[PDB]
């Protein structure tokens, strides 16, 4: 197997950057890429301004230690506008950009052809299948998916992905690259939704549905998820928190590719919503309204 | 309004020992029910055992204060084999016996006629329609659904299940019941599940489809859960927890009710966990094995 030290992060967004960050932290080399170098510094702004948000707290008792620790942390990590120059010799492709299929097998179907033998390719894509993206090149046995959760920094669960073509070799690699970044990675095959959106989304559209029929308040919805089982957000507080574009996004993939299955029927409210632009926390109001 | 007082509470199983614990806890003058005094005398000791237990805890720094708290509470709890003996000068029976639609209707359709007429009269079922239980009486718009959850000493939330016929009234004597039990009242429709069941079950449901899919492990899915969504139990650990008989059975009613839909077909692992008697935690074994205390 391969031991990953160099990692090649494609996409600077809210999951890349701290894909990137937990990666630098861990002692890792990185190498962050995007498509402009003013997206790539309000990246590297972003980790920086968050390893520091913590020092201050840690390094309290020493804060030059804890201004090392930062400058260290960020000095491992390498901006660039151009992947193919960045994966000759690198370990781990962790793609983070945005989610459409089309442009995601461009990417990898380029870097393919660029990077090194050894190099493993890996997606963060929450509603795409992981093979519909390693077929786009011809090393299917060093794809997989690696999907992280925000605040990547702060969520130490990793779903590794394993397609019927992935190696056990990189499987086993994957495995040992999530747990040295301090994570605790659990398997799943690459079927929609992987574990944990598979088992939450249709839950939250559940939800929706109950209010829908009028069966009961949000509110008490919520205050029954929380006081009855102990979830520490209602449905709808966490539909506003993942945003409420993102979840219909999600849904209507599955909708889609199974228009038949009762858990993945459109919602009137989601997409009313979403429809004039509410989508949740990040906007000031989805179901309930922010800020 | 008439404020809830006396609190007549019939099943001194798992789930009304506790509501009798707590009504008694708060204040509220009790009389457990059940088939024989022997099932009544160890129902009122576990209910001791638990008072003890939180009185070690919260009174260490004075265990003659926990002693008094604990012989105060006990004492609001009378016993009775006959429900119908007491029922003439209480404010509101709690029911939580056996979910047998015909064992619950046969109790209310007697137990109207002892009732004071301003007797409230709640189910604490958690498969049957309330609507069902309440024609069983002529008392409709003092009938509702009163839903707890175990451990009831310990879980704050009680749905409060009003049928198309319950009344105002009657609905906000349970409302402030509820609050004057120190638990957080919510309001739903005498619809399946009402909404916890509803949204919980069909959820641990796909979590074992996913498993006998075989898309990923029981372990990891559990983990998955915890760290992903933040639960506090996993999927299967929760199943174990809850009872695997008493989810089989939510399910079979809803599946029956409705055949057709996906969401409530039946699932083969656990029929057979169900069929080998292995219920979870209850038995020392379900989806995982348990030390058997
Ligand atoms: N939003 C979330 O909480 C989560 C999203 N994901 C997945 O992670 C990916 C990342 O989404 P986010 O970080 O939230 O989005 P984002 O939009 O915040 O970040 C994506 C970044 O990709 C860049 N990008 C787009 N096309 C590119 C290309 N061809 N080459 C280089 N850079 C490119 C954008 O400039 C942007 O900075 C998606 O595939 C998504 O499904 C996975 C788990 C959670
Ligand atoms: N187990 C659980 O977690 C939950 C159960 N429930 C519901 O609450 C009810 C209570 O169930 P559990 O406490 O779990 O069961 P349980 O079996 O532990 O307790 C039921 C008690 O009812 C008594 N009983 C049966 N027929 C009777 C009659 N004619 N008169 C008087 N007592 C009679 C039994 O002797 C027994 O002590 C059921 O309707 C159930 O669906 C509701 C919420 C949660």
């Amino acid at each position: 197997k391969i031991i990953v030290k160099h990692v090649t992060v494609i996409g600077g967004g809210l999951m890349g950057a701290g894909i990137a960050q937990v990666a630098a932290a861990t002692g890792h080399t990185v190498v962050l890429v995007d498509q402009t170098e003013d997206i790539l510094a309000k990246s590297k702004k972003g980790i920086e301004e968050s390893l520091r948000k913590v020092a201050k707290k840690k390094f309290a008792e020493n804060p030059k230690a804890g201004d090392e620790c930062v400058e260290k942390t960020l000095s491992t990590i390498a901006t660039s506008t151009d992947a193919a120059s960045v994966v000759h010799s690198t370990d781990l492709v962790v793609e983070a950009i945005v989610e459409n299929l089309k442009v995601k097998n461009e990417l990898f179907k380029r870097l393919d052809k660029f990077a090194a033998e050894h190099t493993i390719f890996a997606s963060n894509t929450s509603s795409l299948q992981i093979t519909s993206i390693a077929n786009a090149t011809t090393r299917q046995d060093r794809f997989a998916g690696l999907h992280f959760f925000n605040p990547v920094p702060v969520m130490k669960l990793v779903e590794v992905i394993k397609t019927p073509m992935t190696s056990q070799k990189t499987f086993e690699s994957l495995v040992d690259f999530s747990k040295a970044l301090g994570k605790h990675p659990v398997s799943c095959k690459d079927t929609p939704g992987f574990i944990v959106n598979r088992l939450l989304v249709p839950y939250l559209m559940e939800a929706i549905r109950l209010y829908e029929r009028g069966d009961a308040s949000k509110e008490d919805i919520d205050t029954a998820m929380k006081l009855g089982a102990g979830y520490p957000m209602g449905p709808f507080e966490l539909l506003d928190y993942v945003g409420l574009d993102t979840t219909k996004f999600i849904v209507d993939g599955w909708h889609e590719m199974d228009a038949e299955n009762p858990l993945h029927q459109p919602s009137p409210s989601l997409n009313k919503l979403v429809a004039e632009n509410k989508f949740g926390k990040k906007t000031g109001e989805g179901f309930y309204k922010y800020k």
